C-alpha cells in the first residue's frame, strides 16, 4: 500500500460539522467533515443508494455513541469511521484516512499499490 495525500485547506478553515466536497488526484470526489472533537473524516461523497454526488453536505450526528452522516434526502446514516452505512450493513460508502499536520493541513489519502 502507498497513501496519496491530497490536500483540502487550512484546519481552521473547516466549521464542525459543515461537510465539504474534496477531489483526490486521481478523480475520487469525498465527504469531508470536522466533528466536535477535533476529529477529520472523508469518506465517499456520492450516495450509493441513488448515486447523487451530495453526502457532503449531508448532516453529522450520532448513533449510539457513534460518529454519522445521514444522507440529505434518503436520510440514512453512515459511520464516518468505516463508511458503513448503519441502517443496512449490506451497504456503504468507501473511507478515506483523513489526518491533520503539526501544522494544521487536513489532508485526505487514497491508497495506491
Amino acid at each position: 500500500d502507498i497513501q496519496v495525500w491530497t490536500t483540502a485547506c487550512a484546519y481552521d478553515h473547516l466549521i464542525p460539522g459543515r461537510g465539504v466536497g474534496v477531489l483526490l488526484d486521481d478523480g475520487s470526489q469525498v465527504a469531508l467533515f470536522r466533528l466536535d472533537d477535533g476529529s477529520v473524516h472523508a469518506v465517499g461523497n456520492v450516495d450509493p443508494f441513488s448515486g447523487a454526488a451530495v453526502m457532503s453536505r449531508g448532516i453529522v450526528g450520532d448513533r449510539g455513541g457513534r460518529a454519522m452522516v445521514q444522507s440529505p434526502i434518503l436520510k440514512q446514516a453512515f459511520a464516518l469511521d468505516d463508511g458503513s452505512c448503519l441502517d443496512d450493513p449490506r451497504v456503504s460508502v468507501p473511507v478515506y484516512p483523513a489526518r491533520v499536520t503539526p501544522e494544521g493541513r487536513i489532508q485526505v489519502a487514497r491508497v495506491a499499490v
